[PDB]
């Protein structure tokens, strides 16, 4: 951006660097994200693509 590419506050957003934070959906190649039931009837479930989890968690708000 015009004021740089650094973030002063990660508002529920990824590091912007690692693959996982580039990925937005289930990559379709994790033992877990293969278990993505499209007929979801809840609002939670930690059973999701582990390539949504930052490989270098540094965006802690």
């Amino acid at each position: 951006g015009p004021l740089g590419s650094e973030q002063r506050m990660f508002k529920r957003v990824g590091c912007g660097e690692c693959a996982a934070c580039q990925v937005t959906e289930d990559c379709g190649a994790c033992s877990t994200c293969l278990l993505q039931l499209p007929h979801d009837v809840a609002s939670g479930l930690f059973c999701k693509c582990e390539r949504r989890r930052c490989l270098r968690i540094v965006e802690r708000s």
